[PDB]
């Protein structure tokens, strides 16, 4: 599954339809990024640039020109063909092949952008630009506007209005096309296979980073080269650190390990968290905490649908958590009073759900307290957790337990579809899986 | 093998010994780097900061103060302990534990650097600073100096002299300690195992990125989490692109695949290139080119020693290449005339050797044309190659062949030691290895 | 004559009336400007900031908030009262006295602008900002918008639209109020008195800068402390340099001197040019060139009215010039052919008229080739000139003559009023004036 | 009196003599500075650039190259001749005439500085640069060094050492040549004539700015076009503001007026303060304060010599002031106790003396508390004052009195020479001067 040229074009046209006549929208590529000295990190295209292009080169700018209500056209600035640079560093699309390949009207050399951009903006009323995202892009846009402002003797005029296109584009990204959902479904499946592998490979004495290695190999083999974020493998007390990425410790017989990891497949993020016993068997204390977190997730999965909200579902999770913690003596008092004082917060200190898409923490307006009413086409994580610090004032057997269980869902007309349920989460199914692997 | 606290301290003292009395040297940590939106790439410490600290956190500065010829001391600025930030993002060393852990005299909060740095530089004659490396560091240094310059009413004085410490530090890095060599030896072994695995796993129909996956898994399993540079897997015509990293094509029965890949182990780079038949058997045309490149490498390995140079050894390689290409009809004319016109350059367009260490293209002065006389303790790559473009005006059977074979060596008193010779390169040994794997 | 508080308020309200509901307009003060080391040039307020405030302090920002179609209010950021700073450097308005004194609703300390501005912009749809004028202002605006963009967890929202208020404000400035015209009338009178003094004081052997001294003293004595631009006193060949400001030469018996100078009175520019004989008597060659330039000005003064344009009047001047130069043998050929080839351009290389107001080259749209149709309330210069270079290929007696004669006019319903006609320009009246002064 | 080409050359050579072999010193011109919109303030050359060149154009850089201990040479970058730019804006020296005119070895176009500077610095050990003075200069220097650092493949090398030349150059500027003293003597005389004129012109009902007008006219007529700093004319309570420059009030019969003003003559500052009765007659209260300030100045003038210090002389002034204020009942207590508690500070809150030269607050090291031992050739102001605030808790008749009296002196082998004593300061001589003028 992928996103095709025709869909990138549909997105460009949908933006244009929203644009004022006599306007241009500018979308800039991500800069290349130094890792050390002359070596660079593997390139990651800007999500919004990617969303409108499917083009994975730096030094590129998409310009959408809406001349008036019927006439519009696109111009790509991108790197010129250059035999020597390409022998050294890789092939470039160039100007001749770009219009056909990407579905744009014209292509120009990025080296000419300062000579050409002001000419494209001349006489327009509005420029749509995401100011403050990249410094290099701001310099280019501001130089172009300065040329026009100062060029009245040359009969040049600057647009007087600049509009941030991000609110509108991010609203577009919040509602996935069926094709986007198919890509996310594959991302979820790939990520699930990786987490299943990790459970099946995990043994006491292995290092946390070994499970990261298994996960990343599995992503790669299905054609998801890179993770969507830095893989978290938190065993024992490390599971109480939300984004623990050192992954440097030897995994101990008797500890849990919390794995939070996701692939990036055609630009789209998977994100799964599973927590399981390193030795294949939950202790009673671990199982008692696990059951509360699992009930939280299972209830959320039942509830998520059009017409509810992350806030409303969060309210149910909080009650499940407070009740469970009271039953175990981790909290003390009256459940409703405890809820009213947000007494769960020491143990569950993050949100239940975030949007998911081209970014793992995806774009889109949440509403105050994530109160926004859910609609079909929205994609989100569901990731309840409980983290009992090694020094917490709680019954001793619970100290140093960090559990999170996370699935990715798409809201549908009939509820939600779970994209990641092909990796097990019921404790008996986790145990059976690991018992089977441990017998091989 | 690793570099210990005591060695980081020896390096700090060696720098201090080179510093003028009444001076301070400032070494800044690498900034964290955005991958997309709020996600960051996995952190890579600045090589020089790492060289003097072994400390893998951002928002840190090492200050070495040489008060005079007998008195000197160190101050680390680093992130404060912060319960909430650490629950979210990971543990911090903090100020209390830093002196003992790193072997510095004092530690201060990085948040206080602007209030404290000028006070440390006040009244000194010289500040050692690597200007133009990081913008954030330059702002900090320039602000501190401006406070002092403008603070005579407060009896403050700025050093009048700024010296770039990089020439001296990079000369230090050019000569490896025995401990550094042991770490590089392990990096070479780990990288070799990965390349051996790739040859043993490779089959027609697999994608280039699959071999990258095998390689990276093998790095990880020996505790080298990250590559030292972006892995190159160039099959067929892709082998003619020096840094081909798309690794997106299906590998064809009948093509060669060139793999250029290396781990980063305790900060140090491995870098191996091996080229081999995708189907386990060189064609005659492929073997004819391969033999020239192999002779180039084998001769270089025999020759490299104290008292020669990369330039001198390059001269021998060029003769081997020109002679071989004439014998195959790829070049035409008299060998010595061809050499005099650098007729090999279309086919071998890069250098034979670069320094290797904390960076894959490591620091240190090469001399004009890499003429510098080699001495024990220097570490370098040896990476001859021949690249025949798919449209080259040469006998047709050679078109689209790209071959590189690269080992990592350390110069010793008796010659060189080869750190990477545990992965095969003789064509008959490559074939035997792949034949054996292909029978399983 | 001045501009009162009530008029500054009328201007603020007129801008607000043009603003979208749910918007804020930001107008920043000019930075103070270094002359040398710790000394600064005398402060000049930003013209647009001045236009809306009449407030002559740095470190100030006017914020006009249009909450909706009926509710709006103003906030001034300005320097706090500070006993020590004021003992040293002068009185400050402060926050307590500002609302009454300036006619704004609220005043806040400029030191609090970064803590307060984002709160004022929060939840607005539009911010009106003149981007690229001052770097410091851009930093403030961009920081505020970044706080809001990144502050959704705090329920903050950034306006998505930024509009340059300059096109609208500069259109306001292009049409003078009767009060503005009265101030300009006084500026013109003051400037005229200064030019009359210069003619009456001028003698051979005096330096060009001496006439600058007389002019500036006369400005000062009528309460116009500073010139509106750097005074030009170009004698002999120096008169052929349009903005000659060195004013360093001894004025020679037999040469002309061209004086281009104007006061700044309550923020408004005068601008007069007069050219006259240093020794009080035009030579024949000088008088021949002078008469053409004078006819140009006199004809322009007759023609300027509502419904014509600078371009149309320029066409008449060009014909007068080409005809006159042909008659003197400076040009050769047919007048209409000469006009068609813009043959006057070597000798008259600048425009006839520019707008005049708070800036000497005042703001406002000219139209292509200054074709805009004139309307009552517009104020402009009329400044024909002829400059014959010392090496020009023309009859020898004309070489090194530079003559410009300039008046300031306001377009009225019945034509124009001449603000500067109280200093003489007819050659016989210049001579009579100087003869009289030279007898004292 | 002026500074000639030969002296600028002597200064360049003296700097070179202090420079390391294998080094270059870079001295940049001042940027042009906006007054409003497209108008600029009259150009003021950077003092240090001026000190080494006598060249009053922007877009210029002096490069002093010391190749080794015997060979050195100079290169000027400056604006190219350009017929059109010069017709518009004034003559340029250009490259052809610069070597002879300024006494430099070579001249290059400023537009070529980025193509040429790195080539001049290539292979040098040291670059002398005043970092943080001008942003544009820092960009140029840092770009050049970056080219060299990154240009080893082109056999380029950057100097590793940057030294601030300001400490050494400012020490040079602190000790005036006889020629510099002659120029300062003329500046002092010109400034004195201006202050004498102000006393002779001053009448009740005139505005403070009128005296500024008289002063500036007098500067101009002696060929000092511009003041060395913004003229202060503080009458009544305004005299208690140290740098009162509004000069906007009507001067009242019965008030004092404090005038602090100085010309700039060939780059060098005069600085005189005189305080006198607006109506020509000190009241008793005014005379009582005046006498203390005058005794302070007269004693300072007697004492200043080689071997004392500003601090030591300040101690004498403080005793005179405390004693006088006790005698008048403005202070109460024991003189020595009052001195020990710095009880004079409310009334005398600034220093007694600052260096004087190309800047009014001239460069040079003062020592802690201005303790530096005075030597011949140093030039300084002597400016005691007493300022009694309108709300001070003191006998009522003293409120709103601000008096300062300032002369400029040069330290000599036999004491000091007073450069400004040709304007009167004894109260009876002030009165007699004004009585005489008031009878005309
Ligand atoms: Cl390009
Ligand atoms: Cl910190
Ligand atoms: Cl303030
Ligand atoms: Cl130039």
């Amino acid at each position: 599954s992928e996103i095709s040229r025709q869909e990138f074009q549909r997105r460009r046209q949908a933006l244009v339809e929203q644009m004022q006549p006599g306007s241009a929208a500018l979308i800039f590529a991500a800069p290349e990024v130094t890792r050390s000295a002359d070596s660079e990190y593997p390139y990651r295209q800007n999500s919004d640039f990617w969303y409108f292009t499917g083009f994975n080169e730096p030094e590129a700018v998409l310009v959408l020109i809406k001349s008036d209500d019927t006439h519009n056209h696109s111009v790509l600035f991108n790197r010129v063909r250059d035999l020597t640079a390409e022998i050294w560093f890789g092939r470039r699309l160039g100007q001749d092949a770009a219009p056909e390949k990407l579905g744009v009207d014209r292509a120009l050399a990025f080296s000419e952008i300062n000579q050409q951009l002001y000419q494209l903006l001349n006489g327009l009323d509005v420029v749509y630009h995401a100011q403050g995202e990249y410094a290099y892009a701001d310099v280019i846009v501001n130089s172009a506007l300065e040329k026009l402002r100062k060029g009245s003797r040359q009969n040049l005029t600057a647009p007087a209005t600049m509009i941030d296109w991000r609110p509108v584009v991010h609203e577009m990204r919040l509602f996935k096309s069926p094709e986007e959902i198919a890509v996310l479904r594959r991302a979820g499946e790939i990520t699930a296979m990786a987490h299943t592998r990790a459970m099946e490979k995990c043994r006491p004495g292995m290092f946390e980073y070994h499970l990261e290695g298994e996960i990343h190999h599995e992503f790669n083999r299905h054609g998801a080269r890179y993770p969507s974020y830095n893989t978290i493998v938190g065993s024992g007390e490390n599971g109480c650190i939300l984004h623990y990425t050192e992954n440097e410790c030897e995994m101990r017989d008797g500890d849990l390990v919390l794995i939070d990891a996701g692939c990036e497949y055609k630009g789209y993020a998977g994100d799964i968290t599973r927590t399981f016993p390193v030795n294949g068997k939950f202790t009673q204390a671990q199982r008692e905490i696990y059951d509360i977190v699992l009930e939280s997730l299972e209830t959320s999965l039942r509830l998520y649908r059009p017409g509810t909200s992350i806030l409303e579902v969060t309210g149910e999770v909080v009650r499940i958590m407070v009740s469970g913690l009271v039953k175990l003596g981790i909290l003390k008092g009256d459940v409703d009073e405890l809820i009213a004082q947000n007494a769960h917060r020491p143990f569950f200190m993050h949100g239940l759900s975030h949007w998911l898409g081209l970014d793992v923490h995806d774009v889109g307006v949440y509403g105050q307290d994530r109160s926004r009413i859910l609609e079909p086409g929205m994609v989100l994580t569901v990731e309840p957790g409980l983290y009992i610090a090694p020094d917490a004032e709680v019954p001793e057997q619970y100290r140093g337990i960090g559990i999170r269980i996370e699935d990715d869902i798409v809201i549908t007309e009939t509820g939600n579809e779970n994209l990641t349920a092909s990796v097990v989460k019921k404790p008996e199914e986790i145990e059976a899986l690991m018992v089977a692997a441990r017998k091989q």
